[PDB]
DNA sequence: CCGACCCGCATCAGC
DNA sequence: GCTGATGCGT
DNA sequence: GTCGG
């Protein structure tokens, strides 16, 4: 629905949840919140009242008395106040750099610390993570366009498959879903001499491979089995420079691949879905492994699983294609 | 009423 | 020095 | 903050 339906509602309930979120540290509070303003961006009616409001599942009394105040008034007194308080919204700004969180804000703030600016006076007070989030404000908060993210895709699998030609890697994402844009790139990787009872340079041989080709830039963290960084499509050599961008690669065992693909992939309310469905059919199912389930609900030993559709098969599910998986 | 609401890595706190 | 807590991002 | 045992 037109976000012009109820766009100041859920403008004013995300506010409100980002403060929860980076200034009362409340992150049930933030979730509440952000729960609320999706349930009610899908409702596809012109709110009146915030008692239409709490019928819906998310909204409860204290939301309802806020939409009420909002749609009187076409204001929210409390986030008027939130929005003029020089240390909240500085707080609130702060963690807005990757590697900054609410308590890395407040320490700042509490300081002198406040803008990019006074940041950038000071880079002997930032770990490592942070100066990178810093360099690269501006270009984090920028989203991706699906050509980017089938030419870095492009990069990835090609040098992946460069280093062993047994590697499996799967962008998984929203991107896999068809989305026009993503905000970062989330890679799976699996090997078949790595699994649950099984090298610590798998990961490490393919970064170093995306190093020495000039993709990934910088490395915000890195260990046997995560890595998270910063990578960047090469220029035109004439053209505009395009902006660095986040990228997350991690190593799951083979025999666990296909439950993490289907986790990794979403969406988080088609997982949601599918794990209630499990239940109710004697399955338990998690992002590594689908379990059966005894009649006293004891789990048993791990299901053999070698594909997305091996799951379904076993939930008596027919195979739902990425594409068809928004909920 | 009152508890639930979902781990890998960098860094710090304590020993 | 080592172990565990915490902050952070996802 | 909302839900539910
Ligand atoms: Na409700
Ligand atoms: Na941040």
């Amino acid at each position: 629905p037109q976000e012009t339906l109820n766009g100041g509602i859920t403008d004013m309930l995300t506010e409100l949840a980002n403060f929860e979120k980076n200034v009362s540290q409340a992150i049930h509070k933030y979730n509440a919140y952000r729960k609320a303003a999706s349930v009610i961006a899908k409702y596809p009616h012109k709110i009146k009242s915030g008692a239409e409001a709490k019928k819906l599942p998310g909204v409860g009394t204290k939301i309802a008395e806020k939409i009420d105040e909002f749609l009187a008034t076409g204001k929210l007194r409390k986030l008027e106040k939130i929005r003029q308080d020089d240390t909240s919204s500085s707080i609130n700004f702060l963690t807005r750099v990757s590697g900054i969180g609410p308590s890395a804000a407040r320490k700042f703030v509490d300081e002198g610390i406040k803008t990019l600016e006074d940041l950038r006076k000071n880079e002997d007070k930032l770990n490592h993570h942070q100066r990178i989030g810093l360099k690269y404000f501006g270009d984090f908060e920028k989203r991706i366009p699906r050509e980017e993210m089938l030419q870095m895709q492009d990069i990835v699998l090609n040098e992946v498959k460069k280093v062993d030609s047994e590697y499996i890697a799967t962008v998984c994402g929203s991107f896999r879903r068809g989305a026009e844009s993503s905000g970062d790139m989330d890679v799976l990787l699996t090997h078949p001499s790595f699994t649950s009872e099984s090298q610590p340079k798998l990961l490490h041989q393919v970064v170093e491979q995306l190093q020495k080709v000039h993709f990934i830039t910088d490395t915000l963290s890195k260990g046997e089995t995560k890595f998270m960084g910063v990578c960047q499509l090469p220029s035109k050599n004439d053209e505009k420079e395009y902006p660095h961008r986040r990228i997350d690669i991690r190593l799951i065992p083979k025999d666990q691949y296909y439950c993490g693909v289907l986790y990794f992939t979403g969406s988080d309310i088609f997982n949601k879905n599918m794990r209630a469905h499990a239940l109710e059919k004697g399955f338990t199912i998690n992002e590594y492994t689908i379990r059966p389930l005894g009649v006293t609900g004891v789990a048993g030993e791990p299901l053999p699983v070698d594909s997305e559709k091996d799951i379904f098969d076993y939930i008596q599910w027919k195979y739902r294609e990425p594409k068809d998986r928004s909920e």
